[PDB]
Parts: C-alpha cells; structure tokens; sequence
C-alpha cells in the first residue's frame, strides 16, 4: 500500500524548488510520485533541477503537461514567469485527460498555489484530494486568504492602514506586495482568485514547523475547523535533496580557506536582479563593512538572458578592486551547501521563504533586505523568531536606494549580533527535531499519508 | 501496492556491497526495503557504506539484529570475517521476534549466501519466500551446491582431478578455495551447509547478466525446474549507488591529468592483504612495466588495524622511489569511480566478483591474479568472457610468490591486449542492455516483484 501522489508545477524557481524537495520527501516516506511538468521552462535552472531529480530518483514519473498556444498580447505584465503561470492556467481543461491516463490511480493531487484557482476544479471533478503547495510563509498565506475580502470591503484603492489577519499580527499595506496595489495587474487578480480558492482545498501545505511560528498553529487549526476551513499542514523545513550537495565547487573551495563565522553571504534569490547603482553601492558597502563576503550577482531577471559582465556593469577596475576583499560571482551557486558551510556567519537576503528556511535549517543569522512581493511579510516572521533583523528604513529594494555607508555599517552590526546566533542554534535544533520521528512535520506528514492511506 | 522486502546481512565488504546496491535498486523499483544490520562491523567501510545508504535513502528502514555473546575460543579460525558470520549464525533463533515486529508485513526475506543454512528455517516457520543473495559467480554457486556431494563421495581427502559442474565447465581442485581442502575448517563447514540449503529457497539472486555467461543460463534454469530446484535469478549488473561517485576525490584528480587508457589499476579487494615480499616484488613490477598506475595497498586484513605505513614495510627510499612512477595509496578508495575514469586502461585484480562486475560494467580489461577463495573460478569465468586474462603459472597468491619481472612483463601484455578492449566495449554494452527495459535482468527483477505481488 504505497499511495500515489501527483504534483502540479507552474514556473519560477521560487515555486519549483520546494516542489521537488517535497516530492523527494514523499518518495522518502513510502509514496509513489508523479510530477506534471511543462516545457519549455522560463529558466534553465528549472530544467536542470528536474533532470537532476529524475536522475537521482528514477522511481519518480514525469508527465509533460502540453499547454495551449499562448498569446502574450493580452497579459498586462512582461514578467515571463507570471506569463508562463498564466499560460498554464488558461489550459486547465487540458490537465484533466492527462490526469486520467496516470496509472496506478492517484490518491492526492498537490497543486502549486499560483495555479490553484484554475486547477482546483480539475481535481474536484476527478474526486481527488487536492492540496495547496504554498511556497511562502504562513502569515503570507493568511494574507492571501484575507486579501480578497479586503479589496471587496473597499470602494477603490488607501493610506497605510491595517488589514486584519486572523491568528497573526496585522499587516500594514506597506508590507503588502507593491504590484498588488493596482487591481488590474495579472499577479493581483491571480493572487485574489487563488486566495479565494484555497478554502476549496483539503489541506494547505506550508514549508514550516510549529516552533518557528511561535506555537500559534494548533490553535489556529481547530479555530479553522470550526469555520470549515482547510488545516495548515506544517511539513517543513523541507530538506534539500541529495544532489544539491556538490562538495567540490569553486565557492566552497574558497569558503574552506576562511575562518568560521567571518564570511557574509549575499544572494537575492534567482528571480530578482538589482539595479546598476544599487549594485555599485552594494559593492562599496561590502568593502566598507570590513568583513569577508560571498556575493552572488544578477543583472537580468531570467538567467537565460543575463550575459553581460560586471566589467560592463561596475567596470573593470572596480570589480578588480572588490574581488580582493572577498568572492564575487555572477553565476548559479548552491545556497544550501554554502549556508551549511562553517565559514558563513550571516546572510544578506531578499527575504524569499526558500532562502530564509534554508538559513533557518543551517542556523545562519539573516539581514533581511526586501525587494518585492511577500518578502516584507517574511521579514517580520523571521524577525519575530529572533534569527534575523531587517532595516525598515530601507523599505522596498525596488523602490528605494541604499548607499554603501549604511550597508557596511549595518553588516558590521550583523556580524556582531550574538543573540541572533544564540537563537540560530536553538532554532536549527528545533527545526531538526521537527522533522525527526515524533516531530511536528513528521506527525503532520504521517497523518497526511495515513489518510491516503 | 509496494512489496515490503527485507534483507539480512553478514560480515565482509564483498558481501555487504551487493546487499546494499540491490536494496537500492529495489527501492528504485517501488519496493519497501528494510535492512537488518549487526554491529559492530569488522571493517569500518561497512559501517560507512551502510550510513551512506541510509543517508541517501531515508525510506530504507534499518533493523539492528542484536547477536548473542560470542566465544571465539571454540572456532578454528582467526579470520575476523568468518568469526563474525559465525557469531551471527549462532544467534539464528532470535531473528524470529525481530522479524515479527516488522511493520508493514513482509513480502520476502533476502538472505546472504553465507547465512542461509542457519536462517532459512526461520522464514519457513513464518511462511516467507526466502531468497539467496549470492555475491559470487553463477558457476561458483553451482560449485557450492555440488561440493557437499563431492566431499560425501570421498572416503578421505585427493589429487588434482575435477569436480563436475552441471551446465558449466568442470572445476579442478586447483581452482577450489584452498581452505576448503581441509574439512574441519569453519568456513568449509559453512560452505558445505550453505550450498546444501540453497535448494530450499524460492530463488537464487545472482549479480550477473545472461549475455555474460554465454547465454547458457535458461537451459540450466529449465533443467533446474525439472529437478525441483529454485531458479538462478540473474539481476545484474547491480548498479553502483549515487554516493559511490565523489567527483572530487584525491586520486580522481590525479587520473584527470593522465592520458586515457594508460593507467593500470591494481587492487585486491578489501578483505585481503598481500605479503611483504610480494608487495615489494609488486612495487618492483609496477615500475618495471613502463605504465602509469594507481596502486591501492593493504598491509593488514581489517582496515581498522592497518595503521602502519609503507615506509615501515617497503622503506622510505623505496616508496619515495615508487611514488615517482605511479600513484601509491594505503587507504580506502572509490573503485567504481576509478574504473569509470577515462584514464584507466586495465585492472590488476584478485578475482573478487564485485570488482570483476564493476570492471565489466565500466568495460575495463582485467589481469586476474587469484589470491584465495573463489577467485580462480571467477578467473576462468572472466577469461572465457573475453574481457580479462589470468596466468595459471602464478597459481594462488597466498601460495606462490610472483617476482617483479613477470609481473611487469605480464602487465605490459595486459595493456597491449586489443581483443580484451573490443570485447570490453561489446560486453559493457551487453551489460547495459540487460538492465534497460526489456533486458534480461529487467524482465527477471520485474518478474520477481510481480510474484510478491
Ligand atoms: O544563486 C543562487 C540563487 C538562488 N538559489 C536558490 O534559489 C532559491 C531562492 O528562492 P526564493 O523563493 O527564496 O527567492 P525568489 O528568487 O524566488 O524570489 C533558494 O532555495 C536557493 O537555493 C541558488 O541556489 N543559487
Ligand atoms: O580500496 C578499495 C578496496 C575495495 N573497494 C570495494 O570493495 C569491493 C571489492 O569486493 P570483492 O568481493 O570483489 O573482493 P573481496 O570481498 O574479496 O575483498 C569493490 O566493490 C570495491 O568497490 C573499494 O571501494 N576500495
């Protein structure tokens, strides 16, 4: 009796990363796994990740969801990931026969959150227990669920008031994703409809553990069952795969020739790329901070289109000036393996929940510097844990520039902030004890498989 | 449905390795796998490999079989592996409560060839399809089955005649494990009692593929069905795991700067350790040959006891002289990855079946130098395959010393041997096609899972 579970992927490495890690988890919990992929992906990272998963897990089946011919002329955004997600959403009627041909019979269809609204009827008509795979924080989930009612209660958008979130601290509209302020954006409509659609699920999966939220979960859950709402299933932290660990990289070699806790890791996810001026000021601040640093740089959103050098950005002598203090790279790195390194002492991040949870798992203090979307929300969550700190004065990264002096002076604070480390240890141990036998995530996930059965 | 299979292990690395790789393949074929381990292992590599397997495969449940207190005073051997196996066998009446507590219910109990005689009464008592995991050659299996009859026929041990083998070429007593020539020996009685109990199994798992035996296996199998005998289930080549290829190893870097097919690999497994005079003469022959080489060395049998250096044995100005010609190492290496390397041309082997099958899978010519045990059998099996070669004049390693001149002159022949290369290509392809869908071992293994069901 090994249950068969199918996964519905969208696009974006931020959504793609926890998917495969969850699939590997189910596989390592005696379940049969089929992933529903769609090509061609926006970024190469996605394809390579899929290929790696299928290579290290031959018992995982891949079914290509052939999409409809897409017309980008009717989507009010130029972000290729949102576009791809929409392209998948507008062919929801085509997943159904694809879902039918799957043998043995499925026991659960786990859909990416960004695709839920379009694809929750497909699971409903096939009598399959549908699950929301939420690739972000819990507070952000309650935010997405409460947001439609909020936009409903208003005639039109709206100072910096507060939208009431059940179970969590209220959310200032400064924390609400900037692109969701105008109601005509594709991501806005998607967010609203999906947020409305989450209640049509049999359970919501969130990459988290009960000790991280503050022990506020088991109350919220049976406070939701009274309303007839799907339970917040804590299955995190989702462990990194066995192929995400290449002990013989180039950044690792450098990291091994540095003292411990003295290197600041800086990476703003995979989707985002800083402006030129912000990059220059960031380098300046890095040099000023007086600390060692590993710096991951992007100049274009899609990695398949980022082919300019920092010689063409910063200049030649600037980059030649910065590389002597630390390590500068404009390539893909393995965040998990780097954050696990003993040398790394802190993480300057955008606040992406994947990188955040990766830092929580490896016990590394964070300086949250939001850029867009759910990040600010996450920035509070992290700060309520005691693992990270964030400068509210910096606001959004896409909206406000920060000059090098402040950057260096705050990094100097990050490398000297000891309670963040003392909290990092205990939190890493709690996170590890959460997935072990008799943990929060273990009992939750086992309770999930038990109903499948 | 996912058939819950159990595995039972013994001492030795040559026994442990195929158990683990087979458990891995089973897990990759939708079968729930439990492994039954016993500690402390004699060698460290066993523990390390077990931990690696359990780390990469958290779905593989581990069950420790707590053995009885063991008095080695009544055994007639000082070999720790044999003593370990025995120590396991004397606690056979305890695997029953161990097996009873296994959830979910079992579909099969795969047992090791050196443990069958003691533990197949258990399975039968629980009505469990018992299977022999045979870590050696098919012809060796037929030898172990035919042996007790041959020793019952004699009044007392005995020139160099032949002991007939049904389906294969005959076996001279010069090619029979020299320690089995005396009948009181613990390993001899173990051999006899095991080869007698193989018939009670529902099958005999073997690490080989039909195209290797010359396509002589089905004719033997339906001639075994007529005799009411379990079938020789060929499920090879049992593919190496994902944790056996560390791309950033010490000697792989060395090989990376060597011309392809120019390097002689030289190793005699884990268990065995050459003499002092033969290590010296081998070091002489490696230089005398004229070929680059990667020589792994063991001065003691158990790795956990070989702390002495080669400076003590060979000498300072001798080892320093040899390292100039080729890579010398007295430590555990990654044999599969080395044989996989482009720079490797051949393989001076002892004749162990794991090493042999790895060399087959990576298609590398072999110079078999039988040291003991079942290595002359396998020396013939491989010589007839057209992949390797073995000089009969050298005899047993533990009996006859081969001086440097002969070793070098014969290694030169090994390197200059083209038919072994062509047959290496063709045999490696035939080895790959057997585990692919529709291949011999694929149909076999699938049939085995099918019956479970
Ligand atoms: O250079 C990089 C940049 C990104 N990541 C991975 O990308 C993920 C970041 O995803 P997240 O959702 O947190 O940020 P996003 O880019 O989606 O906004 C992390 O898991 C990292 O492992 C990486 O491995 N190397
Ligand atoms: O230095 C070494 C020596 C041995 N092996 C492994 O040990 C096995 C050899 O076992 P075999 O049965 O062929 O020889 P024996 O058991 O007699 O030692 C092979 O799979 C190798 O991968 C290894 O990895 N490194």
């Amino acid at each position: 009796s090994c249950p068969h579970v199918a996964l519905l992927l969208s696009s974006g490495m931020g959504h793609l990363t926890p998917c495969l890690r969850f699939a590997a988890t189910l596989v390592q919990h005696h379940c049969r796994v089929t992933i529903i992929t769609n090509y061609p992906t926006v970024s190469v990272a996605e394809s390579r990740a899929i290929s790696l998963l299928l290579s290290d897990f031959p018992q995982i089946t891949e079914k290509q969801f052939h999409l409809l011919p897409f017309d980008p002329s009717t989507a009010n955004t130029t972000d290729p990931f949102f576009l791809r997600v929409e392209a998948i959403r507008r062919s929801a009627h085509l997943l159904n026969p694809l879902l039918s041909s799957i043998s043995p019979p499925l026991s659960a269809l786990v859909i990416d959150s960004s695709l839920f609204s379009s694809f929750v009827p497909v699971a409903a008509n096939l009598d399959l227990p549908s699950y929301v795979l939420f690739t972000s924080s819990t507070r952000m989930c309650s935010l997405e669920e409460t947001f439609p009612a909020f936009v409903a209660s208003k005639t039109n958008f709206q100072l910096d008031d507060v939208i009431e979130i059940p179970g969590f601290s209220p959310v200032p509209v400064s924390s609400v994703p900037p692109v969701a302020l105008n109601l005509n954006h594709l991501f806005t409509t998607m967010l609203i409809q999906n947020g409305q659609s989450f209640r049509k699920a049999n359970g919501i999966l969130i990459n988290t553990f009960e000790a991280l939220e503050g022990g506020i979960l088991p109350g919220i859950n049976d406070k939701r069952a009274a309303d007839g709402l799907p339970p917040y299933c804590s299955v995190g932290p989702l462990l990194p795969c066995k192929f995400e660990k290449t002990e013989c990289s180039a950044p690792v070699k450098w990291l091994d020739d540095q003292p411990e806790g003295s290197v600041v890791y800086v990476s703003f996810g995979s989707h985002f790329a800083l402006s030129s001026e912000q990059i220059k000021e960031l380098g300046d601040g890095l040099i000023r901070s007086g600390c060692r640093f590993l710096w991951v740089v992007k100049c274009k959103k899609v990695d398949q289109e980022d082919e300019e050098s920092l010689d063409e950005l910063l200049g030649r002598d600037v980059l030649e000036k910065i590389k002597k203090y630390g390590f500068v790279i404009k390539n893909w790195v393995n965040q998990q393996e780097i954050l696990d390194h003993r040398a790394v002492g802190g993480f300057v991040t955008h606040g992406g929940w994947n990188s955040s949870m990766e830092a929580v798992w490896h016990g590394v203090p964070m300086l949250v510097w939001p850029q867009f979307g759910d990040q600010k929300i996450n920035a509070e969550v992290i700060e309520r844990s005691g693992l990270g700190m964030w400068v509210k004065r910096w606001g959004w990264g896409t909206q406000q520039l920060v000059k090098g002096e402040e950057i260096g002076e705050r990094i100097k604070d990050l490398m000297g902030n000891n309670p963040l480390r003392v909290r990092a240890k205990t939190l890493r141990e709690e996170a590890r004890k959460a997935i072990e036998v008799g943990g929060s995530s273990e009992k939750t996930l086992k309770e999930l498989i038990e109903n499948w059965k």
